[PDB]
């Protein structure tokens, strides 16, 4: 007889809330309090209200937490190593990123949720773009994560989730570079990136995607 409230617990059962999405999916078409779970069953949009493929009680960093991380890039090089491998050792692309904090911010937010991601960097017309490649086909983007990505990008970027080569890619496209309100010491960052050893397997991974990277590198 320890159950009087054992039947009252489920104060809110949730099943109905899902919906199918059409690709290429532009993140401007968000649904306020919903997520994105991409599986082989199809592409859908389910709310935290309904979705229990969630961070039980685990918290996610805000766009602000990502900006502070951006400001402290130089201190956390080896933590953010995956991000920097995306520049393919290119130093021009690196100084471009120091002018565009949302590029790092969006990666920081995406990495926080999904750790198994491959970022790639490209530039046209003097603006930096980013393509995040998902290793697993069991893609899931939490609501909190998406909301923060929309805060990080806002008026300048076109974040788009699309599936090619039976894999998922989020394409961050910079349409304008309205000047940043902060500045990173670039020279310190650039010397520290040259100090980094590019591991064979990490460099071999790119050539496993080079049949696909150039296809995305048309913007
Ligand atoms: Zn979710």
């Amino acid at each position: 007889p320890e159950l009087e409230l054992k039947y009252l617990n489920m104060m809110k059962m949730a099943i109905t809330g899902k919906e199918s999405i059409c690709l290429p999916f532009n993140f401007h078409s968000h649904r306020q309090h919903t997520c994105l779970d991409i599986s082989p069953y199809g592409n859908e949009q389910v709310s935290r209200i309904a979705c229990t493929s969630c961070e039980d009680n685990r918290i996610l960093p805000t766009a602000s937490d990502a900006m502070v991380a951006f400001i402290n890039q130089t201190s956390n090089i080896m933590k953010n190593r995956n991000f920097y491998y995306g520049f393919c050792k290119s130093s021009e692309l690196l100084k471009l990123s120091t002018n565009q904090p949302p590029i790092f911010q969006i990666y920081y937010l995406l990495h926080a949720a999904n750790h198994d991601i491959v970022p790639f960097m490209h530039a046209e017309d003097g603006r930096l773009h980013m393509h995040v490649i998902f290793e697993n086909p069991d893609v899931h983007i939490p609501c909190d994560c998406i909301t923060q990505m929309l805060t990080a990008a806002r008026e300048d970027y076109s974040v788009t989730l699309n599936i090619v080569r039976d894999h998922v890619v989020i394409s961050v496209l910079c349409h304008a570079v309205s000047a940043s309100s902060v500045k990173i010491d670039v020279t310190i960052l650039q010397r520290k990136i040259d100090e980094m050893d590019i591991p064979n397997d990490v460099s071999e991974s790119f050539e496993r995607y080079k049949e696909l990277i150039q296809e995305l590198c048309q913007s």
